[PDB]
């Protein structure tokens, strides 16, 4: 039903194809964005960015055109409790330099988010896309952006 996982959680995505628009790094810890990943655990598990703005984005290079179906977010708990995405938009690229942000009805797509550090939340993505790059936009979030992420699809041909 071109819905599996495209490797985020299992590394078939490797770390050199995620980036951000920034990341939280100071002496201590690195919330780099390649800790995307859903259900990682062990230290600094998530992507956050330096600063919680609208601005800010999480991609993956997906590395060659897939049917794009769906994207799975997830929170992360630290010492300071629960920091989750609430809301976020999609934009896709061919070419990693021109975007398209995801519509509904014409009109921007909110997508609604997680209301916890811990339970994935799947969202459909209707219609697919047919693409190379990926990039998540929070929107809306709780105490501070922190992400781990699921895409889900298949190989068109």
């Amino acid at each position: 039903s071109c819905s599996m996982p495209l490797g985020m959680q299992n590394k078939a995505i490797s770390d050199s194809q995620i980036t951000a628009s920034s990341h939280l790094s100071n002496i201590f810890a690195t919330w780099s964005p390649s800790q995307a990943r859903l259900h990682l655990q062990g230290r600094t598990n998530a992507w956050r960015p330096r600063v919680s703005s609208a601005e800010e984005w999480l991609q993956v290079d997906l590395q060659k055109t897939v049917k794009v179906t769906g994207i799975t977010t997830q929170g992360v708990k630290s010492l300071l409790s629960s920091m989750y995405v609430k809301e976020f938009l999609v934009s896709s690229s061919q070419d990693g330099r021109r975007w398209t942000l995801f519509l509904q009805d014409g009109h921007t797509k909110v997508f609604q988010g997680n209301q916890d550090s811990s339970t994935p939340v799947v969202n459909a993505l209707d219609p697919p896309l047919f693409t190379r790059y990926l990039r998540i936009h929070p929107t809306s979030w709780a105490q501070h952006i922190a992400l781990r992420l699921e895409v889900l699809g298949c190989e068109a041909a």
